[PDB]
C-alpha cells in the first residue's frame, strides 16, 4: 500500500494507530490472495476498509504479494512462509483475510502453526475458500475437525448465494455455521465473478473488525 | 382506512395526478392460517417509511376472513380473486408468507387469466414450495411456475433454510432462471423472518424496478 514490510508484503501504517492513549499492543490485519488471484482486486477491498474506517485498535494492514509468492506449491510450505513473514513483521493478534485456496493456508497456519508460534489468531475470514474440496481428502477433514472443534478462532465464510444453494457445502463448514450462525455471509454477485467488488463484503468485514475490537 | 371489499386498507397521500387513466396498482397480503396480521402492518407501515411510488395505489391487507383449519389453498385463492375483483383493481402486486405464499400463486397460475387481472409480482417468504395438499400437486404448480407462468417470483429466505439441503421457501429451477428472484436475508431474530428491515427494503428497491419499467 503506501510502504513496504520487513517481510517484503506490501503494508499499510494506521494514521489512527499510535494515538494519543494509544492500545499497548494492537491488531495487525494480513490479507493473503488465491493462486493466480490479482493482487490489485484485493488492494480494492483494503482501500475501501480504510475509505469505511478502521478501528484505532488496528496496527497495519498487510498484503501477502511480492516478495514471495509462488504459482504451484504446497499448502503447508504456504503457510509456514506465512508465519515467517509474521514473525519478521513482529506482530501479534493478526487478523487472517483470505481468499478461494488461500483461506486453507491461513486456516491450516491459523489452526496448528500460529499457537507454538504464540501468534494469536482471533478473526479468520475466508472469502470462497473450498474447505470440502493436489489437497488430500483426509486433510481437509482433519483441518474441518480442528475448525469446528478445537479451533480457538472465529471464522466467517463469505459465499454467493449461487454457492449457497449450491449442493453440498462449498465455501463453508456446515458444521461449524450451525455452531455458529453469523459466521456465515452470503453476498448478491449480480455480475460474475465479483464476490470482492461488493461493498456489502467490505461493510460485514468492518462491522466484523469493530465488534471483535469493542469486546 | 377500509377497503372497497372491506379489508383494512392504506391509501396513498400523494396517491396519483387527477389524469391518470390507470385505476391502479394495489399490494395484496395473503396471510396463512392463524397468523398474526400485526406483523404484516409494520411490514407495509416500513414499506411507507422508505418511500412507496407514487404510481402505486394503495397498500392492502388480504386473507382476513377467515382462516379455517382444514380448508384448501383452492377456496382461499377463489377468496381472494373475488376480493380483487371486488375493488377492480389491475396488476397487482402480491406478498404472500408461508402456506399463503402457495394460496397467492396458485392463484397466479390459474385464476389470474379467468380474471384478466394482470401479476407482475409475486412474493413469497418461506413458502414451503417442496412441502390436505397432495405433493404431486405442489409439483404441477412448480412447473407451471418455472416454465409457463408469466409472472415475476421472488423467494425470500433465511440463510438458514438458503444452505439447508432441499428447496426450502424457494424453487431451484426458477432460480437458474432468474438468480434475481432469490432473496436471501440474514435472519438476526429468530425465528422472524418478515421482521428484518432488509426484506422490505428489497421489496421497495423491486417496486422501484417495475414502477419505472
Amino acid at each position: 500500500y503506501w510502504l513496504t514490510s520487513p517481510a517484503g508484503d506490501q503494508s499499510y501504517q494506521n494514521p489512527n494507530y499510535k494515538n494519543e492513549e494509544d492500545n499497548n499492543t494492537g491488531t495487525a490485519i494480513y490479507f493473503i490472495h488465491g493462486t493466480a488471484d490479482q493482487p490489485a482486486a484485493f488492494k480494492r477491498v483494503a482501500e475501501r476498509l480504510i475509505d469505511t474506517g478502521l478501528p484505532d485498535e488496528i496496527c497495519s494492514l498487510n498484503l501477502l504479494a511480492f516478495d514471495q509468492r509462488y504459482q504451484g506449491k504446497s499448502i503447508k510450505f504456504f503457510a509456514e512462509q506465512l508465519k515467517n513473514k509474521i514473525k519478521v513483521n513482529q506482530h501479534q493478534r493478526v487478523i487472517l483475510m483470505a481468499h478461494s485456496r488461500g483461506g486453507l493456508v491461513a486456516s491450516y497456519f491459523a489452526e496448528f502453526l500460529a499457537k507454538e508460534a504464540s501468534i494469536d489468531v482471533p478473526l479468520v475470514i475466508t472469502m470462497g475458500t473450498p474447505f470440502n474440496g493436489e489437497i488430500n481428502s483426509e486433510f481437509l477433514a482433519q483441518l474441518k475437525q480442528e475448525i469446528v472443534e478445537h479451533s480457538v478462532s472465529a471464522y466467517h465464510f463469505f459465499i454467493a448465494k449461487e454457492d449457497a444453494i449450491a449442493p453440498g457445502e462449498s465455501g463453508y463448514i456446515k458444521d461449524y455455521v450451525d455452531k455458529y450462525p453469523e459466521s456465515l455471509h452470503i453476498l448478491d454477485r449480480h455480475g460474475h465473478l465479483s464476490i470482492m467488488s461488493s461493498h456489502r463484503l467490505v461493510s460485514h468485514i468492518s462491522s466484523l473488525l469493530h465488534d471483535y475490537i469493542d469486546d
